[PDB]
């Protein structure tokens, strides 16, 4: 398998990974997921994950 | 179980599907993901996801 395929695999993997996080959260809370923060978690030996930050919005 | 919670919850799983994935494509690969973009794919009826593009590095 070539490097742009494994590439577009992980892309897919993780954006239905989200897609499903988000329809489960709404579910859960009644609430919308507005956005979510990313913010790279790098070590020496490089690049491990991101952490993420989850907004939910409500009526004031 | 809480808002709270269940964003805290959510958010690990995120973090560590992602680290999953890093670990994965720079195995299968034997190169380094240095970096991932997500750009939000919102729809009418709010956030739905977040697109990812997956930037790998090699040697000039």
């Amino acid at each position: 398998m070539n490097i742009e395929e494994l590439k577009k695999q992980a892309e897919t993997e993780i954006a239905d990974f989200i897609a499903q996080k988000i329809a489960e959260m709404n579910k859960n809370t009644g609430k919308e997921v507005s956005e979510m923060r990313f913010t790279a978690r790098e070590k020496m030996t490089g690049l491990e994950s991101y952490d993420v930050k989850i907004k939910i919005m409500l009526e004031h």
